[PDB]
């Protein structure tokens, strides 16, 4: 069986839809069964983040009102160009029940000035479920029957925990394999799940694409692909180097090295499922059908495969003598960051124990340094002597699974990285020698990038 | 001012006491004030240590009665042996006996009871110091200088209750020693102990003295801190693993920190740290060879590398995780389950997919911290680390020098020469202070990889 | 002067108009605080919870149309067209701001407890505007604000919030210059951001008395449906006389918990700055009534029917052996109000009364705390059901010999069994326990005695 | 079969020690198997608390071999009334000596070191019993019987491991004495003491010898146990108070635990609880009067049985606004008196419940103020702390008090007749004790008045 992902880009408008639809069918005449995991329609998710704050502070009644001629015109739209005044009709009061309902929750956070993180959740939900119906009325506008469903009655089961939810338990078989041994397509609303007692929740960011996993991983299916708006991964930035390629070939360990924080295609989340069950992954481009796509796979004679790069963080170094294991001093360190929600690109102490250096965004800087003297406070009193910060620097990352046991390779990585007219300010290989991670100057990103492509890949 | 300390091997007999005397005495004639550091005589706080579980044990007597013999006869000898004034030999003499009696009642006391809390521990190893400390003021006297013993807390170092490892709370050297250097007095301190507001001797821990030395150094503002050892200062590596070694003659306080790795031979980060606070310069001299210039341990004039340090047989922990990101503390909580476990983290690497932490720890600390971990977390459906490998038999190599910041090419050529060794290299770790190069490999290439990366890079 | 009425004294409209006669006789020689009306704070709760659970859009729709035509005859038959005009509209937009958080909760299903505060607000939000509505059609001038309006400031705590803060004098004091009676909506107060939170049961007393604490006022009136402080229950003893003077301490240690007139927590105010409260009934404006204040030896004897004694007995429950901290730790969770206690010099049990419905409740409580000689350090518990509280009160039995005595042969005579004793060391109130079977003829006869 | 105990005045000196052993021997003719449970000798514990306190503040060693010097000369003098045969004598003597040698030891070790941790604290409480003990033991061998001494463990006493007041975990009492009472041995078991489950020595606090007489008999399934003391069994109302005072000549479970305020002299609640359990009958004799007819505390059962006193004492108040159940606010008042230990002897609320009332030790007063301040108008939530320290508690005790009406109307006319205002009364569910405070000085009166017209 073949699950299919596309997300909003993708059913960014009826037109879009209609072709979405025209794919899915094509697709589902050489495999019988097809589940399809949608998204909200682009910009919709992000409308509705907002009137979620909007209903809370400033608390119009008739911004309300406004937000919903608006959703209302923007789906109302979509049908008209999507889809036959038959299918028009019953998917036209799906939308209109959907909008009724979100409307109500929000003139109640407005009425009360009150938004829970379960209230949260339910606003967010509504994109995907504005969504489906759409879809699935496109794809019965053509050959196949297909009906729409959310994530709690595809068998999605989380935690309780609103706006990041864990998966507890899958229920995927039992609704879906029913729906699959009828003809249908269903068509799953991504990003959402349900809890036990019927509450709506969230998946937190790369949701959609982690609902493909789950799908795809319950029904044990032979495939997922995940429709998006580029031709699969590139080697490196197109932006950075313009004769950059398509690997046609990863593996799920390579491309979770590659699936760092903020990146637009790969996550962890929706690579660790499909690699336990050994479930092939195929990112494919909805706009560019034939293109032969990147497939990430069990088996892989390459030694670098991609780089990937991450502009404008900063560098902090935390210098204090002692810091040694008789104190957790990183672990103080990691929960004023973990408290205050500070991401850490990478971490690297050396021998010394002195000293740790971390990357994080350069919008976090300020956030994580009012963090750590909260923690610590600033020889005769305390354990950090020191603390330097490094701006408008930036992560490369070389990543090929033929590095490990590649005697030699780190020497030309970085001899290249010299050569190029950059001085390397930190380096972190972990254990498994598939990723370096190191950092330069911003104003040597492009020169060492295009080497670094140059030497190594083509 | 001139801090001069001494360890336990330069002060291992009567005849070392009497050669530390005279450098002592001939440092006393170029600077005015001198304040000397002592350990314990060599063999003596491990000797000190046994008797102790011993008398908690066994708990007898007679072997309470046999150490106290030991410990007389050493001492006595080392009176002799150090002083040929008869006056001042009496002197020594009758404070040794005081402490031996003391020393014996806290024995006998701890047989009897057959409780050693971790105070009676402390005032227990203090006697180490408190039985050298008089042989060597003595045998400065000897010698025509004027001179008294102190004990650290005595002398200023006023520590936290927490024995065995106490930290340093008030810093008094400057109240105590001054009045004693006005009028021309050598004062000798204990090395490694302190004392509590209530006056209960607590111990400084491994690297003790070297930490009191820096203490008064900083407490008086001292021109100088020398560190004396049986050693010509400090090497570019093990002499050991490379014959040719030579003495490293200028360091820098970053250099000198990221050489002092745990468990290191003479440099400790607590001790270089109120030297680097305040700029006092750091000098290590070799009391068997007086005349070597030494490792001077300055501000800062070329070199690339300086040094290459090594971490015989450690291990390599990599965890691999359920998304490890920014909004499950993760690795918060990793170093909390080791920080309790007590266990040493050496290297640490996290690359930037967050998917997995790379560690090294001690070879003995896997178990323990692989118990710890599972407390944490307990290992797609259950829980947030999906596995943990380990590696043993591998081994650290740093590369150190203050050269090396800005300097282009310099981690491309050491990676290069690590693989021409024929070596893969397995983690690296290098820190936003481009000064030290950390990087793993298998204990089958230590040897020739140090070889090939020392004649590249230092002679 | 600060006159309280309450539920029943604003009824209905004919109700409301009597009060407002009732302030306008009272400013002939020289600030009313007011509650809600008879059974709308009760309504109010149970919307609020109607429209938490089954949250029905035509079942709360009947509720606004019921408060409307409550409150719309209330105007009706308490106010000329002048004053009547300036009500309908000035509820009818507090009952829409009601429907709307009412509606609130409905939509989204939570209620927090500074919700619950709002709702219950606007049960006195509804009856004050009616009582300030005919104080003008009387031809007087009046003003009805709001608890936080007058300056009580309180806790965070929704439900029973702590007083902070007072702006007493700084916001009351201009309009008292002006000849306005400040008509204050009591029972509500006030965060510092303006969030509406309530004081708990005996609050609209408790408000009133505030006022008085602040200003240092003249005197505090208490305006209910009975004729002040009675010596006993009448319902009980149809001889029961009215007590005119009451001691502060005396009235203190006649209130036990869920009692009708007096409040420990508003006596409390008064008594710190020595303000006098006078109790007097609505329906009887001439009467004397009771004057709570700064002779004879028994003043008054109150009851407590169907409560529990729950004796806790234990081999050791001796100092280094905190059990007693125990048995209340249980009892502090699981909200359980203890009446009585007694212990003797052994030491060895402690004997505990509660409401007869609490009973499984402590229990459970008890077992969650002790494994129930080789096991717990409570040996047993027991239970007499069905059992009543007496207390005797007068501050004249403070160091009267014979008092005691005299009281328990009495007890004694009237066929009754003393079960448990009690009596503090202020010795103004004698508590002790009895079967309820004997009550009735043990109170007549106590009565019978000391009082008339 | 019987157990018999004798404290510290019982065995106060070697001629009292074979007045003992003439006991036990005697009562050895009627019942076969007789287990005897021996305290201290008197003032030995006493002596032994202060100089392990001495040892650990002044550390003077000379102070010890005085202390030694006592203890010998105390024991060898004991030994030397008590037997009369020499190879006994000679014996115990060399028991006697082994066991203050280690005391001395131990005594040593606490003043060089200066540490006194609970454990070594015990150890040394241990030494008076293991001393009297073997004297008594040998006294019982002089005269003919076959006996051995044991400490409390070795004879199935186990603990805890809270020393200086351990809780009883075990009890292998049978296993271990069964196959000495089944050859005539007389077991005598130094009482207040016991092992803990890996040996180490524990003692079992106040009143704790009379509870290893408990838990034997508990542990035996004993027909009898004796606790022998200096007074014909339990009276009236104390005797020096009362000349006239009568000895009570049986009392039930429940009115011996009544009567049993913390610090009284023969009863003790955690004593009679195994007895009660088993339905073991305790008996209460007077060593210096074997003649008597004691006290018997049973089962099987006019009105007032007894009037207990308790002196110098104090009271007080804990007013507060509101202080309603809603809040734990009784609670806290508890745990902050828990904290600091600090022992209620009477607790009082009436239904306004804005009041609590409590007695404790007059000389615990500030120790209790300081620590309620320490845990706690619109401010706090406590308003007031009124207190007196002139007062004694008065507990009318009777097992026919129970639905007795008008006896508590009769007793407080009779204590207002002598010329005392009650300051604060307390009794139970059941009707057993009435507990009640006067002012000191009224005590004599009044204690008189109520001894007259309810006893006999
Ligand atoms: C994200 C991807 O799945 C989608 N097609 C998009 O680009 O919006
Ligand atoms: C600093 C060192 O790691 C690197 N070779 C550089 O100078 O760029
Ligand atoms: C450590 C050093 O200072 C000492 N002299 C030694 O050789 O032991
Ligand atoms: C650096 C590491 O990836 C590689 N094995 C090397 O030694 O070059
Ligand atoms: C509370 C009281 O004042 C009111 N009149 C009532 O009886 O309801
Ligand atoms: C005196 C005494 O009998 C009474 N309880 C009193 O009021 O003090
Ligand atoms: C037990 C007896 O010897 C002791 N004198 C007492 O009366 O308590």
């Amino acid at each position: 069986t073949t699950v299919m992902k596309f997300g909003g880009t993708s059913v960014g408008s009826g037109e879009r839809i209609r072709h979405v639809a025209k794919i899915v069918t094509k697709r589902k005449k050489e495999d019988d069964d097809v589940v399809v995991v949608v998204s909200a329609m682009s910009e919709v998710t992000n409308a509705l983040v907002e009137i979620s704050q909007q209903a809370l502070d400033v608390r119009d009644i008739a911004k309300v009102g406004d937000f919903i001629k608006f959703i209302r015109e923007k789906h109302y739209k979509a049908i008209e160009e999507a889809i036959s005044e038959e299918i028009k009709e019953e998917v036209k009061k799906i939308i209109d029940s959907r909008i009724e309902e979100l409307e109500k929750v929000l003139i109640g956070v407005a009425y009360l000035g009150e938004l829970t993180p379960k209230s949260r959740d339910y606003i967010l939900s509504f994109g995907e479920r504005l969504s489906s119906p759409i879809l699935s009325g496109a794809i019965r506008d053509l050959g196949e029957k297909s009906i729409a469903l959310e994530g709690g009655e595809a068998g999605i089961i989380t935690d309780n925990n609103f706006g990041s939810a864990r998966v507890k338990r899958l229920e995927v078989k039992e609704r879906l394999l029913p729906l699959l041994k009828e003809g249908i397509i269903p068509v799953v609303t991504g990003f959402i799940g349900t809890t036990e007692e019927g509450y709506i929740t969230t998946l937190g960011r790369g949701g959609s694409d982690y609902s493909a996993a789950l799908i795809g991983y319950g029904l044990d299916a032979d495939i997922i692909e995940i429709w998006t708006d580029v031709s699969g991964v590139y080697t490196t930035d197109p932006r950075l180097v313009p004769t950059a390629r398509r690997i046609p070939k990863l593996s799920y360990i390579e491309a979770m090295e590659l699936a760092y924080f903020g990146a637009k295609v790969l996550h962890p989340r929706t690579i660790e499922p499909a690699m336990e069950k050994g479930i092939p992954i195929l990112v494919k481009n909805t706009f560019e059908p034939e293109s032969e796509g990147t497939l990430i796979t069990n088996d892989m004679d390459s030694i670098v495969k991609a780089i990937s790069t991450i502009k404008n963080v900063a560098l902090i170094n935390i210098f204090g003598a002692g810091m040694v294991g008789v104190s957790g001093t990183a672990a103080r360190i990691f929960k004023a960051l973990g408290e205050e929600e500070v991401n850490v690109i990478l971490i690297s102490q050396g021998s010394s124990e002195t000293n740790i250096s971390l990357v994080v965004s350069e919008e976090d800087v300020d956030k994580a340094l009012k963090a750590l003297k909260r923690e610590f406070g600033d020889l005769n009193n305390n354990l950090i002597r020191d603390v330097s910060v490094d701006k408008d620097v930036c992560v490369i990352s070389v990543v090929g699974a033929g590095m490990r046991g590649a005697k030699g390779i780190a020497g030309k990585i970085f001899t290249a990285v010299s050569e190029s007219g950059a001085n390397i300010k930190m380096i972190a290989q972990g254990s498994s020698e598939v990723n370096i991670s190191f950092v330069i100057d911003e104003k040597d990103l492009l020169n060492c990038v295009r080497k670094l492509h140059e030497k190594f890949i083509e």
